[PDB]
């Protein structure tokens, strides 16, 4: 053997965000809001640093699909096109490639031409996947073999996503070490892991698993950074990258790449004759516009900085190493445009047609039995509850707070475009496993909040829960005073205090925001399993109307509530 | 690709059976004492028919070590000798192959030439088994690739054999998989697997596993044949082989060679170019010797046969194609005679030293507190049932009964051959897992059997366990006062009658002989997990000895029984 050097440049968990979007930095001292990402910034970068490098591997490690209206409208032709534009090595399958079934997969493999790998998913022959993807590929550097693995989340696909019965997993850890422990016969003994099992994870098979050297992350979409995107104020979780002792005492090496098309990681990798790495380079680029630099004024506005100021902002960025600005590529520019247009025209078109009455929304409904309200309050917002549950085949029951939905939903035609007016705040969906006591509480936390000590938007509707509730607490505290959750034999049945609910919410709610105190305790306690899904509420809401083309609107809110008279 | 043709040639689970052994058949009408086995015929019979049929694949499935003193005295070298002379392709690693830890499996690694796989025990570099053995390999016949892969039975190993913490265990079903799945894009289409997880998994596997089409098994001891063995009043389990399809509808072959050296396997394959196995010969070859040929006479003696009636014995044995008289190999039988004559020189050796006084013993002291017996009764049974609570970490209590021990045991030297004249039976050790309430039931059995209904040696003794009992049973019929098991925190509790035991005993009273009614209802219900372990009772109490080289005699029973007066 001889010593080899390999660099690495990965993207993850793109999401189908090909366009740039908004984030805040804390430049120069004050709050900015500035434009990052999008896949013209992440082809030009790749194109440039693959150039300067010696012996790039470009990689993706997974959840290029669902996100955006660029998924939604073009079946992922859109993500294959600006993929192939980048020209990547590997990509390896994430969880939400199976979002729409083996069917959705196969529309976004057909035009894909980026060899894809995954050893611990695996579809039978009859299966329309099969022989799709491989599950590790060899390549040869400087006479060396390197091989490269690739690996999904099991649980989290088969659960929350929809992975025909003919796909078959295998486990994240056990397979991990099989498929290395096998390659060692055959000379090597420079292994990379492309992961879309998530960190945590995959810092457990850092430190269980024998022979595998460099660990390129999915799934968790978390900043992996450095000293100077901290003293930006971005949301780093580690180092750029994570080193750990295998059980052998080898190094490996463990990084991710945020999400969203944000950021390019670099990683440069030298390898001992043994096969041993060791870290040469390590930038995590973010990928930033220039153009938009704005601060909040005197009287509440964001603002483009002007003058000297402005020239000061844009001095700091252009000194930073990790900052990347402007990059754009002419091919996936071309592309872009083209989708783009398509988009517009596309997202006018009709997803479905609501017959019947109108369902009561807005801040006029958020509370039933109140003036200026009606009986029900807030159908709208038990509709955006139904499109919740919807999602999920494992949901027992979803919470939607009132405040969501700003208008009366309407009979008549539903665009894509309609949707995203009709859910505006950008949240995604948020499970959390969930005993009924806390069920119950978190419900009893929400009224007090719209009743009493804040907004009235806290008011809460469900699907697959419903109850009912005075607004004059009873002697013991207490507003609720009967729920029910739907049994998934169909029946509704009393919630059981001791059961434990897989719940769904939206993500703002999900922190504890709006008074739900029960939610923001449980939020980051591992105890109650909470998830932030990824899957995005204006794209729920289509979903519901692919699946009810034809919907006779609800005549109910799922509450029956008794206001103090 | 192009078809070609395969020669399975294969044993498993000899457990050190150099010599042959006896065994009973049907034979023109008559219960027939006869020899089987034995590695001579073993070598003989692979040798001849390696030689008469194209491209010979032969293999061992592991358990090659623990059953006789052939292990014992030798430490593995007598069993790799005998292997070594066969000239095996392949052996895989079973359970028993680490009875005696890592050190134990590197003394029969050491001496054995006879390549090791094993896919799913995996050593850490610092193991001293580290690159002792591969997951695979693969070999060529007529230009076609053919892999290996070798499979070890996994909670039976770490839960009742001693592997080493640095050996790591991997789930058989997963391995079998990621491990087919990763040789397919090498363009191998034909996989064999080697494997010690036993028929039960091994049939669960060629249903739920693609791409491997034979799985030729150890652990189970069954024997796998066919119409001229069933006449025989052999014990045949299956047809050999088993046939399935897998999820992907290919055909996958299963099949076993019992146990204890007495059988050779020979299975012909047809490939097709594509990798579809079909089967062109099947035959389980028993191997007998020609010269016992015993039958019971009026008197109940065993006596040869003689004149006609012995010729058409032999006849009819040799009209079979299924049995293989008389094989033996000349190198073979050098090395067993070597071994042989050691083996009586080694046998005489002190394996540890009694002192105190004696342990009452035999039938005399079969129930305490009788005329002719002591206040203790059979400490010697209490004895033997410690020699068997000492082999398994995992076992909470032990149950002899009193007839298994057939004198006191003296003060002195304690010899190897000393152990297999205290247990003659030739017992082994045996498992269920079983709530507390039927462990008081069965020590209810075996006493009414003892004092009312049968021979006083089903009186039971324990070890981890103690009772009191009254001789007279009370107004609901029991004569249990108290029973207490060790915390394996070393104190005494009370038995819970909810909690599940995982009992010891020997396999006759397992089968419900001698009164042990509740054993008898457990044996072959799966809720109650019965297991043979294969762990011979004399080798038990050598073990004990090695543990104990100065063993201060017990002077208690762990019972105490009142009798009636
Ligand atoms: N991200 C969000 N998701 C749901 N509701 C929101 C969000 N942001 C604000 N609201 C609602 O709007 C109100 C503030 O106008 C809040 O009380 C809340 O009910
Ligand atoms: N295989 C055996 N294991 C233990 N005890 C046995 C066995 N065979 C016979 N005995 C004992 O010997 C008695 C018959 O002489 C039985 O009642 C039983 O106690
Ligand atoms: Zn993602
Ligand atoms: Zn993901
Ligand atoms: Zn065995
Ligand atoms: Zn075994």
């Amino acid at each position: 053997h001889k010593a080899v050097e390999l660099s690495i440049l990965h993207i993850n968990d793109h999401h189908s965000y090909l366009e740039p979007h908004e984030t805040r930095i804390n430049l120069n001292g004050q709050q900015t809001k500035v434009d990052i990402g999008g896949f013209s910034a992440v082809n030009a970068k790749l194109n440039k640093l693959r150039k300067k490098y010696k012996n790039p591997l470009v990689l993706h490690a997974g959840d290029a699909i669902t996100g955006t209206l660029y998924f939604t409208l073009f079946g992922g032709s859109a993500d294959a096109a600006v993929m192939n534009a980048g020209n990547f090595h590997y990509f390896t399958l994430g969880n939400h490639e199976f979002d729409a079934g083996n069917e959705g997969l196969l529309k976004l493999l057909e035009p894909l031409k980026i060899p894809v790998l995954s050893a611990n998913v695996i579809p039978d022959k009859s299966s329309i996947l099969y022989n799709k993807w491989k599950p590790y590929d060899i390549f040869t550097v400087d006479g060396e073999k390197i091989a490269i693995i690739g690996l999904d989340t099991v649980n989290k696909t088969v659960n929350s996503s929809s992975p025909g019965k003919d796909v078959k997993f295998y486990d994240e850890i056990a397979t991990a070490q099989i498929m290395a422990n096998a390659l060692k016969q055959q000379g090597i003994n420079k292994i990379i892991l492309l992961s879309h099992a998530g960190s945590e994870k995959n810092i457990e098979i850092a430190q269980k698993v024998n022979d595998i050297d460099v660990i390129v992350t999915g799934d968790s979409h978390y900043l992996y950074g450095n000293d100077e995107l901290r003293s930006l104020k971005l949301p780093v979780i580690y180092e750029y990258p994570l080193e750990f002792k295998n059980p052998n005492g080898e190094p490996v090496f463990v990084m991710e790449g945020w999400a969203y098309s944000a950021v390019v990681g670099d990683l440069g990798v030298k390898f001992s004759p043994e096969g041993i790495a060791s870290i040469t380079r390590k930038i995590p680029h973010v990928l930033m516009s220039s153009h938009k630099l704005q601060v909040k004024n005197s009287e509440g506005k964001w603002a483009e900085l002007t003058g000297d100021e402005r020239k000061k902002a844009l001095d700091t960025l252009k000194s930073m190493k990790s900052i990347s600005l402007d990059d754009h590529d002419a091919k996936t520019d071309k592309l872009i445009a083209k989708y783009k247009s398509e988009k517009d025209r596309l997202a006018q078109e009709i997803v479905g047609v609501i017959t019947g009455s109108a369902m009561p929304g807005g801040s006029a409904n958020r509370i039933p039995n109140k003036a200026g309200s009606n009986p029900e309050g807030s159908i709208a917002t038990r509709f955006i509850a139904e499109t919740m549950y919807n999602e999920l085949k494992t949901v027992d029951l979803t919470i939607q707070n009132a405040g969501g939905v700003r208008a009366d939903i309407l009979p008549g035609n539903v665009t894509f475009n309609d949707a995203y007016t009709f859910l505006p705040f950008g949240n995604t969906l948020y499970t959390y496993k969930m005993e009924g006591s806390l069920v119950k509480q978190v419900l009893e936390d929400a009224m007090q909040f719209a009743l009493v000590d804040g907004s009235t938007g806290a008011f809460p509707y469900g699907a697959g829960i419903r109850y009912e509730a005075n607004e004059t607490p009873n002697a013991e505290g207490k507003r609720l005073v009967s729920v029910e959750v739907l049994n998934k034999t169909q029946q509704w049945e009393p919630i059981d205090d001791n059961k434990r609910y897989l719940v769904g919410t939206n993500a703002y709610v999900a922190g504890g925001k709006d008074g739900y105190k029960t939610f923001g305790k449980l939020f980051n306690d591992p105890k109650y399993e909470g998830v932030d899904t990824y899957l995005p509420d204006a794209e729920s809401f289509i979903k519901f109307m692919k699946k009810h083309p034809h919907f006779e609107a609800y005549t109910s809110s799922n509450v029956k509530f008794n206001a103090s008279t």
